[PDB]
């Protein structure tokens, strides 16, 4: 089966942001190296700031070909267009009964999960809609579609991250984005011309202008539905939206699941709080670690498991949904098991670090992905 590359609530295509690679960053291409080491790789590129549903129904068309289809009913319940766009279809043989592992980052390992779910159950929510209203369904909706033999989630929030409840969460969330340009080379305060950087907005009529800067561009999406409705990245990033996930998302019986967690901080031991360790990248270090190592809220049972964390997501959460879930999780024992999350263990790498985006000199970031392809070819 072929590698499926999935990004997080940043993430970009092989031709975007002038070539520098979401997967790989400044240590290389991630996918170059696969496929040179005869693991055939591809990069899916779906709507960074779009609710895991959206980009599951992104993800889907991209893979498979054809327009994308948001679902009648669910579009009309948030107000956006029900199709997107058009995509040639990178996987044409998932039409003639191949598979996929899928390799995911941060929230998309959220959207991995959801399209399992999608493929094997559909949506009877839609089914139901498109049978009262007499209009089409996506074969996404119907289930008994088999497709992904494999999820690997990397530092993904399966239970949320409390950076959400940071005061100025939208002013800083941004400014993670601007952080992120700019290790690219990307400046926010440009008046580029070129793409760049496509959010993939569509569905919501929004697109950046050309000559717009990025920071002008982030202050109107930030007063826009994908940043205030409950239909975003944001809504599902939280620890309440989460779990909201987790209640339906759940594993299926015919798909391997991994999970590598990631952790980047030390315990202080006057006052347990985790703090940065040396080498974390220098925006979560001054602007997320912090408060992540230090937020304790017990009405919603974040205690002192959730300090440590990777600069962005707590740690605790990344082993695989259990707020509100009932999927198993076992610890890797040599053997991976069908149906259930195989925890691969916990990386001392920063979130930025574990793909490529920040250096790590003393990481051998080739080496850990392809001991993973390995394992999945395997
Ligand atoms: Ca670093
Ligand atoms: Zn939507």
């Amino acid at each position: 089966a072929p590698i499926v590359l999935l990004h997080g609530f940043t993430g970009w295509g092989r031709e975007e942001m002038f070539g520098f690679k979401y997967w790989g960053g400044v240590r290389g291409d991630i996918e170059q190296w696969l496929n040179d080491n005869g693991y055939r790789t591809y990069t899916l590129a779906v709507g960074p700031l779009s609710s895991n549903w959206d980009r599951a129904c992104e993800a889907y068309a991209q893979l498979v070909g054809g327009t994308v289809d948001y679902g009648a009913a669910h579009a009309a319940k948030h107000g956006h267009a029900r199709f997107g766009r058009t995509y040639p279809g990178l996987l044409p043989e998932l039409k003639r009964g191949g598979r996929i592992h899928i390799i995911a980052h941060s929230q998309g390992g959220q959207t991995a999960r959801m399209l399992v779910s999608l493929l094997e159950n559909g949506s009877q929510e839609e089914r139901e809609y498109a049978k009262a209203h007499n209009v089409s369904l996506s074969p996404l909706f119907e289930g008994g579609h088999h497709f992904v033999l494999s999820v690997t989630t990397i530092a993904t929030p399966h239970d949320g991250t409390t950076l959400v409840n940071m005061v100025d969460f939208t002013d800083r969330f941004f400014d993670l984005q601007k952080a992120v340009l700019e290790a690219a080379a990307v400046a926010s305060n440009v008046p580029y011309t070129s793409q760049v950087y496509d959010f993939k907005l569509d569905q919501w009529g929004l697109r950046r202008q050309p000559g717009e800067s990025f920071d002008h561009y982030f202050e109107r999406l930030k007063r826009s539905p994908v940043w205030t409705s409950t239909d975003t990245a944001r809504y599902d990033l939280s620890v309440s939206g989460a779990e909201k996930l987790n209640q339906w998302v759940q594993a299926s019986p015919n798909t391997y699941y991994l999970s590598f967690s990631t952790e980047r901080t030390y315990r202080g031991a006057l006052t347990g709080n985790h703090y940065p360790e040396l080498g974390m990248n220098a925006f979560s270090a001054v602007v997320c670690a912090p408060f992540l190592g230090s937020y304790r809220n017990p009405t919603l049972g974040i205690d002192d498991r959730w300090l440590e964390n990777d600069g962005i997501v707590n740690t605790v959460s990344m082993n695989g949904p259990k707020r509100g879930s009932s999927d198993r999780i076992v610890p890797y024992d040599g053997t991976l098991k069908k149906g259930v999350w195989n925890d691969m263990g916990t990386y001392n790498v920063d979130h930025l670090e574990i793909i490529g985006v920040d250096p790590n000199p003393s990481f051998d970031i080739r080496a850990f992905y392809l001991r993973l392809a390995e394992q999945l070819a395997s």
